[PDB]
């Protein structure tokens, strides 16, 4: 919901050749149609299978989609899915590579200037084959989750059309993330665990 | 900030041609390079001329930008304004009519098989020119504003550098609106009126 998301993981003895090579089909992108085509259409064979995901699953999901601030359904992705052409999807690649920012965690047998100079050779990949420029601080915008009300009970109900059973997920919401309230939920999530199982 | 307001009042009696020609001229635009620089290049001057603002105007504007959840700076804008390019604004003009909502109030002298024919006539041309789509209800998102804490003081300075005077706002922020909250701000606006002239 932020960006993409890009991991590397393995011998690290000829990892910064693959990763360039990733960073550079990144920026050197040609779409084919016919895989363009097939794969849309599994995605939306997923979208639409979603409907049979299991009730705790959808149960969880509608949780996700009610606490957070900004969340787009499934059913409006599917909805916007037949909009998408590939001339638009041509001309939003660059769109989005025009401007972005990078958080790195580079943790392995690795050094500081080998880091360094990975993180440099894709810095400078990207600004040489897909013009990036840096993102305003400004633009750096994380979403809030929906504060209940005191005494405020909310509950929604939804229909699963594939499985027999029922699914319920009810959720206390507490102040914040400290650490006297971590250590509070914590602690009576442990002593509640073993007698909720039982 | 929500989007695009357009009014126009006059006599009625060609009100809907100009109207007409005026969605034709916003769903046909060609650009002129030469006004392009220059309105761009006034459009600067404007950005910098607010500096001659005076402080109560500075007060106004940096609370406006305090209290309201997003806001962008004059600084900002004129910054991001040195990016601004041709092929950049030519690919936002359909961008910006592809997906569109509108909130119209049709007042005056006017009968309503008119206003509904007044009212298709600018869905008719918008989904010809420019093949607006309609815009999804979660995406009609509005901003909220800041909550204060309850015995919460807090103090934004600036310094105004044209006028030698100084300014200073005070905002006491009262709960949301409501019957009686109104008639209370209202009532003590209204005893604190002339006291506070005098």
């Amino acid at each position: 919901i932020y960006g993409m998301y890009l991991s590397v993981k393995g011998y690290n003895d000829k990892q910064p050749i693959l990763l360039k090579k990733i960073i550079e089909k990144m920026a050197t992108f040609e779409i084919d149609e016919k895989r363009f085509e097939i794969i849309k259409e599994a995605y939306m064979r997923s979208l639409n299978n979603f409907r049979a995901e299991q009730p705790h699953q959808h149960a969880m999901y509608y949780l996700r989609l009610l606490m957070t601030e900004v969340a787009w359904t499934k059913d409006e992705l599917k909805e916007a899915l037949d909009d998408v052409t590939l001339p638009r999807l041509k001309a939003f690649i660059p769109q989005l590579l025009s401007r972005l920012h990078i958080e790195a965690l580079l943790h392995g047998n690795i050094t500081k200037q080998a880091a360094l100079g990975i993180m440099q050779m894709v810095e400078d990949t990207l600004i040489e084959h897909a013009h990036t420029k840096p993102l305003l601080p400004s633009q750096l915008v994380r979403y809030r989750e929906v504060q209940l009300p005191d005494r405020g009970w909310f509950v929604y109900q939804q229909r699963n059309e594939v499985h027999n059973n029922s699914g319920i997920e009810i959720y206390y919401q507490t102040d914040m993330q400290s650490t006297s309230e971590n250590m509070f939920l914590e602690l009576f999530a442990q002593i509640i665990s073993e007698p909720a199982f039982n």
